[PDB]
């Protein structure tokens, strides 16, 4: 359960990403997209993949991540899937983006 120093930084990031400092942006992020609620037509049709923060946490506390590469291939397939399903007017893209920066400046400051 001794996570690398890569994934250590990266379960910083994971913590960030979660914590009160990004709430107003990350919230849609949570929890797995519930297409039903949403009325997301065809949303798991379009996606094949779906990803959300909550997964991303189960992976890391659980310590089953092999290295950071798959870590951040995680939060950028969740980025993914809401660019690729969406509108790029929609509030949630606008949110997708903000949090997206965060992650990608933290994560290449990562120690190699
Ligand atoms: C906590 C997970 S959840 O149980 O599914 N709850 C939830 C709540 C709000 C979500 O996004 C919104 C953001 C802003 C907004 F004004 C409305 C939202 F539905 C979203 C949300 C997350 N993600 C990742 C998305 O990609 C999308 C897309 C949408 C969405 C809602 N309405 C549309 C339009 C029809 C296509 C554009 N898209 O909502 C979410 C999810």
């Amino acid at each position: 359960g001794k996570l690398s120093e890569q994934l250590k930084h990266c379960n910083g990031i994971l913590k960030e990403l979660l914590s009160k400092k990004h709430a107003a942006y990350a919230w849609p992020f949570y929890k797995p997209v519930d297409a039903s609620a949403l009325g997301l037509h065809d949303y798991h049709d379009i996606i094949k993949h779906p990803m959300d923060l909550s997964t991303v946490k189960r992976k890391m506390e659980n310590r089953d991540y092999r290295d950071a590469q798959e870590f951040a291939a995680d939060v950028r397939l969740m980025f993914s899937n809401c660019y690729k399903y969406n509108p790029p007017d929609h509030d949630v893209v606008a949110m997708a983006r903000k949090l997206q920066d965060v992650f990608e400046f933290r994560y290449a400051k990562m120690p190699d």
